[PDB]
């Protein structure tokens, strides 16, 4: 399968999440995603086919994971934007107030701005600290998906937010949205990954 940020994948044939970003670990191909998406050794499928397994994760506390892929997978420096793509150019962290977009299998590509950093989310499983908050909308299933600037700087992976009864927060004003992502930088250093760029 072609690995692109924002696309759907399933875990152990049950839950769905979205791919964050293509990365490498030496000769090993992988993708970063959210820790809450699967446990270590959980099987990831793309379009019905097994593509790899969860190599490591941290959740709660943090919300991060990487899936090691089979050799057959094609890693690409891109994030889905409808029928088009956003090229991943690096991982410079943007500041509060910067415009940012996110991609995921539920709400597609949505943009907003970064509103706060070092936010704690209290999930059913426990607290997740140090998240960055933006006001781009998202829905269940978008977790793990890419957060990136229009200029191609990868920011992090979707963790959570205040979804409403309809399953998303797109039905409320941006001023009222809390969409939280796990910063990419710590994931890369924790697992010794290199981002695939173009």
């Amino acid at each position: 399968a072609n690995i692109v940020g924002g696309i759907e994948y399933s875990i152990n044939n049950a839950s769905l999440c979205s791919v964050g970003f293509s990365v490498t670990r030496g000769a090993t191909k992988g993708f970063v995603t959210a820790g809450h998406c699967g446990t270590v050794n959980a099987t990831a499928r793309i379009g019905g086919a097994v593509v790899g397994t969860f190599a490591a994760r941290v959740f709660p506390g943090n919300d991060r994971a990487w899936v090691s892929l089979t050799s057959a997978q094609t890693l690409l420096p891109r994030v889905a934007n409808g029928s088009s793509f956003v090229t991943v150019r690096g991982s410079t962290e943007a500041a509060v107030g910067a415009a940012v977009c996110r991609s995921g299998r539920t709400t597609g590509y949505q943009c907003g701005t970064i509103t706060a950093k070092n936010v704690t989310a209290n999930y059913a499983e426990g607290a997740v600290r140090g998240l960055t908050q933006g006001n781009a909308c998202m829905g269940r299933g978008d977790s793990g998906g890419s957060w990136i600037t229009s200029a191609g700087q990868a920011q992090g992976v979707m963790s959570g937010g205040n979804v409403q009864s309809n399953g998303n927060n797109c039905g409320i004003p941006a001023s009222q949205r809390s969409s939280l992502f796990e910063r990419l930088q710590p994931i890369l250093s924790q697992y010794g990954l290199s981002l695939v760029t173009g």
